[PDB]
């Protein structure tokens, strides 16, 4: 689709069976969903944002539907004011920006 | 033009005498710019991200021009890490997500 920004870009996921909203983020390097379970080994990692630096946990190739379009890819769980998706993941799907 | 998201998407922008570099991000309800000195009235504000809140100065109505293409709204001044063109510039410039 063609999705204009006069409102947030959210959209529905699905990510081990769940359905969630997450925000189209072009800002964000890596996807950071918040606190949820997912299966198998994850990393200790740290990333940093506007406000200073959190840990998260990263689990890679964990498969994500934005859309309807198939993503697999590395997802991090910590504390983000939303669940985004970034550029790692909106690259596999094609997305690009447009003016 | 289209921005690929194999990288940051880091444009040209100008706001006054300043050629500053600065990232289309729809994951940003609002422009955010690192520190400057602009002239006029502002109003303090909070805004939250990764990591927590930073304290910005909100002034209204401030042209700036992205890649040539002319822009005038509110533009946030603080202590952030990156230049930030928001989704309140980037629909003046035509800017959409596509895939
Ligand atoms: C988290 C979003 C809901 C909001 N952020 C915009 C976002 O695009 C930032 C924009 C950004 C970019 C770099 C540094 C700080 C902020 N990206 C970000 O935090 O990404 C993190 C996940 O991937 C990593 O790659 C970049 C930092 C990590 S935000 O910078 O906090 C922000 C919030 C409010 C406004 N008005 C403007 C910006």
């Amino acid at each position: 689709p063609q999705i204009t920004l006069w409102k947030r870009p959210l959209v529905t996921i699905r990510i081990g069976g769940q359905l969630k909203e997450a925000l189209l983020d072009t800002g964000a390097d890596d996807t950071v969903l918040e606190e949820m379970n997912l299966p198998g080994k994850w990393k200790p990692k740290m990333i940093g944002g506007i406000g200073g630096f959190i840990k998260v946990r990263q689990y890679d190739q964990i498969p994500i539907e934005i859309c309807g379009h198939k993503a697999i890819g590395t997802v991090l769980v910590g504390p983000t004011p939303v669940n985004i998706i970034g550029r790692n993941l909106m690259t596999q799907i094609g997305c690009t920006l447009n003016f």
